[PDB]
């Protein structure tokens, strides 16, 4: 049973802790936790290719994609709090789609997931728990 | 798989960026960079087991050791800056001794105490 964690931090007040759990390699990964500092509403949620935070989230590179790193959206409540509880079957804590050592980021805007009719607030490197 | 980077940050003034490169699987890992904010002298330099920074360096766990994570000491000069240039053949960016996703920490006292700064080691390439 592999487990991962990510502390999200930015220049603003955005911050959170995200947990990852995968009990079977090639099984689904459960991701859960909370993020604070958000404007209420839908915020894009992505794993980026590089665990490079030398320039904050700016150095994280592209959406991870061996998108595979597309985890959808999170939703902030009126205290700007977002409870995250996701189960993703595309990402992984091992092998080919492993996300350990990569960057997690919550985006300013919602991710319309390509179905829209046509700044990165915080980030952290995904580490072993 | 072949390069890693780690931003070291703590509560105090210690901060740095550290690089890792391994172009051959299971080959020696080259580690280099600088750290500033240190008292002049010898400071312990280790990889700790968890990439868990939920409590700063406090949640980082024990020295990584399935020590494998011991990288020796860095040495701060009179301006409190330590230039690092190390070659370690025990750590790796893959396999059993993979340090990617784990925590790098520089310690208060020398390694013949309090963790001054830490960071999660991430993929740079």
């Amino acid at each position: 049973a592999t487990k991962a964690v990510c502390v999200l931090k930015g220049d603003g007040p955005v911050q959170g802790i995200i947990n990852f759990e995968q009990k079977e390699s090639n099984g689904p990964v459960k991701v859960w936790g909370s993020i604070k500092g958000l404007t209420e509403g839908l915020h894009g949620f992505h794993v980026h290719e590089f665990g490079d935070n030398t320039a904050g989230s700016t150095s994280a590179g592209p959406h991870f994609n061996p998108h595979v790193g597309d985890l959808g959206n999170v939703t902030a409540d009126k205290d700007g709090v977002a409870d995250v509880s996701i189960e993703d079957s595309v990402i992984s804590l091992s092998g080919d789609h492993c996300i350990i050592g990569r960057t997690l980021v919550v985006h300013e805007k919602a991710d319309d997931l390509g179905k829209g009719g046509n700044s990165r607030l915080a980030c952290g490197v995904i580490g072993i728990a």
